């Protein structure tokens, strides 16, 4: 268990120091799994990436051991808080309709999507595995584009909201921290609006680890900043780590989880 508890002053100037950064980062474990763990014939084709595989502790099962996988692991939120999110990898051809089963499955009311990654949402309707999806509504803004669902299995119905983020940069320079801080601060905010014990809010990009658990750390890094006056990014990915291994793949990730945090503060601050 690692820690580095940053005030606001550290905050700014390690955001902005990338040999530290660096250094730090690469002493984190990644805690990938042995691809020996899931021995089973035909689980290759419900993987993007051979080595990319979900922790079993964490890992989201649906309800065979080929029909009940998913390379999806549940992931704690701010202060350990159990399922909070659950972190995926962007659906293939193959899983379409496994990654349905699981919004369902999950009473999931929100999912993100973050592309500068995938394509499984209808123009209008589309049906898998029992459920019906049906695009109601797009609202398109400067950094997100939102699309309203309406979820229909039998008789029950359900509400689900789609943000297709599109802001994601090829160089994480500060400039470009503004969207993502605006995209979590808008998240955070609609699954408050859900009420007690929100159902788990679905990320993912293509592996579902590395701008997933950029998306995930800052998220839990606002609340943090906002509780307590100090943020912890350290422990904060050695926790997302213990969930999923691999999340937040690079250091150019980790110095923009600090930019987009260094920017948050001075904000708060005015
Ligand atoms: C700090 C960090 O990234 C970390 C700490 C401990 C760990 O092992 C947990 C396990 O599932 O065995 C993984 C990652
Ligand atoms: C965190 C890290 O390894 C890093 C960050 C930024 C950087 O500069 C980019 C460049 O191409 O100069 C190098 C390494």
């Amino acid at each position: 268990s690692m820690s580095r508890v940053l005030q606001a002053e550290e905050l700014h100037e390690k955001a902005l120091d990338p040999f530290l950064l660096q250094a730090e980062f690469f002493e984190i474990p990644m805690n990938f799994v042995d691809p020996k763990e899931y021995d089973i014939p035909g689980l290759v084709r419900k993987n993007r990436y051979k080595t990319i595989l979900p922790n079993p502790h964490s890992r989201v099962c649906l309800t065979d051991p080929l029909s009940s996988y998913i390379n999806a692991n549940y992931i704690r939120g701010y202060g350990g808080e159990e399922k909070v999110y659950i972190a995926t990898q962007g659906p293939i051809v193959s899983t379409v309709a496994d990654f349905w089963r699981m919004v369902w499955q999950e009473h999931t009311p929100i999912i993100v999507m973050i592309t500068n990654c995938t394509e499984y949402w209808p123009e209008e309707q589309v049906a898998y595995d029992g459920v019906e999806i049906t695009v109601q509504k797009v609202i398109h803004t400067e950094d997100y584009r939102l699309r309203l669902i309406s979820l229909k299995s039998g008789t029950e119905e359900r509400g689900l909201k789609h943000y297709w983020f599109t802001s994601w940069p090829d160089q994480k320079t500060p400039d470009r921290a503004p969207p993502l801080l605006h995209l979590v601060r808008e998240v955070e905010e609609a699954a408050q609006q859900e009420g007690p014990h929100c159902a788990p809010i679905i990320v993912h990009c293509s592996a579902g680890i590395g701008r997933t658990g950029c998306f995930i750390a800052t998220s839990i890094c606002c609340q943090q900043l906002r509780q307590e006056g100090v943020v912890d990014i350290l422990k904060t990915t050695c926790q997302l780590r213990q969930d999923r291994g691999g999340m937040i793949q690079t250091c150019e990730q980790y110095q923009f989880v600090h930019h987009v945090m260094s920017l948050y503060e001075k904000q708060l601050s005015h």
